[PDB]
């Protein structure tokens, strides 16, 4: 390529905005959800798969996979003992800390709750801020009909991933059936690996994606370092009103489970079709702005999204929520 020394200093300005980034997967949740990134095609980020379970980890699409615990549980999985999924990924510690070695933001996802995922991503977590990376989980808690034991072991898990977390992104999936009442809970388990995807994807291509309005590493960072407790909101619509009722939904989404007047911070990422304005997006901005305390640091960008044809969707993602929230063994209570 033909450079001028202006042209190539402007390129040196937009490679020190990038990151380096790695999603790490754990348990059989999480192994879903990279199979779903790898497959789609997230941008700008390497995948790694975790697991106990050989059998959900080779049936897994990824740019790496590292079967955790192989002098433990020989690849059998963890039974759903936390500690059975804590201690193979700490046997496995040097493996996990070369696969995302030089990562400058590492993203722990996995569905709390059960051994392996509930054990390990404090694990990788705790590796990850010892690599110096801005270490970002996304995790969900299960729903109330999975029982009294998945939701004690997830919860005793939110409080160590807590430990050595940046920012704690937590998707309750009870709430996934306030938008779809009644649902039947294998066809619950993939709405929340929708969910899932558009988090962590769209937290992700905030930074890495090419866009209408893209986003710095250090505006993300300087929200996502003392980022706390998150939670996310999304919304949708294809109406001659779409920016204002997809803003609209997000805002009201049962996924914001907290009093949003406690948040300190906010990401949010505007996505829509070739057709996608500046002002839609500066719509949904100001709307989030004024409904969120006006001292709140909001970092925002806008991506078009080829398989949108009329809809615009708005990811939120509210940060510094922990002092509206206390933990308990059966949930998040809000205070
Ligand atoms: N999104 C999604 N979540 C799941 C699925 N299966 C289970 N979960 C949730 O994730 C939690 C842990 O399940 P799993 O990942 O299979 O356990 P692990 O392999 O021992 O970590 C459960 O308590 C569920 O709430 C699924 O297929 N998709």
């Amino acid at each position: 390529l033909e450079l001028s020394p202006e042209d190539k200093e402007l390129l040196e300005y937009l490679q020190q905005t990038k990151a380096k980034i790695t999603v790490v997967g754990c348990g059989g949740a999480g192994n879903n959800t990279i199979t779903r990134l790898k497959m789609e095609g997230i941008e700008g980020a390497k995948t790694v798969a975790i697991n106990t379970d050989a059998q959900q980890l080779i049936r897994t699409k990824a740019d790496k996979k590292i079967l955790i615990g192989k002098k433990l549980t020989r690849g059998l999985g963890a039974g759903g003992n936390p500690k059975i999924g804590e201690e193979a990924a700490k046997e496995s510690a040097e493996e996990i800390k070369a696969a995302i070695q030089d990562s400058d933001m590492v993203f722990i996802t996995c569905g709390l709750g059960g051994g392996t995922g509930t054990g390990s991503a404090p694990v990788v977590a705790e590796i990850s801020k010892k690599i110096g990376a801005l270490t970002v989980a996304v995790v969900t808690l299960p729903f109330v009909m999975e029982g009294k034991v998945r939701m004690k072991n997830a919860m005793e898990g939110l409080e160590r991933l807590k430990q050595h977390t940046d920012t704690l992104v937590v998707i309750p999936n009870e709430k996934l059936f306030e938008i779809v009442p009644n649902m039947p809970l294998k066809l619950a388990f993939k709405v929340a690996d929708e969910v899932l995807i558009n988090a962590v994807k769209g937290l992700v291509e905030l930074i890495t994606k090419d866009g209408l309005i893209n986003v710095d590493f250090a505006d993300v960072k300087a929200v996502m370092n003392n980022g706390g407790l998150a939670m996310i909101g999304i919304g949708e619509s294809d109406s001659e009103k779409r920016a204002k009722e997809a803003v609209s939904m997000a805002l009201n989404s049962p996924l914001l489970d907290v009093d949003i007047d406690g948040a300190t911070g906010a990401l949010i990422h505007v996505m829509g079709p070739e057709d996608l304005t500046l002002e839609e997006a500066r719509e949904v901005v100001a709307t989030v702005s004024s409904r969120l305390d006006p001292n709140a640091t909001i970092i925002w960008g806008a991506t078009i999204d080829e398989n949108l044809e009329n809809t615009v969707r708005v990811l939120l993602v509210i940060t510094g929520v922990q002092s509206r929230i206390e933990f308990t063994d059966t949930g998040l209570k809000r205070k």
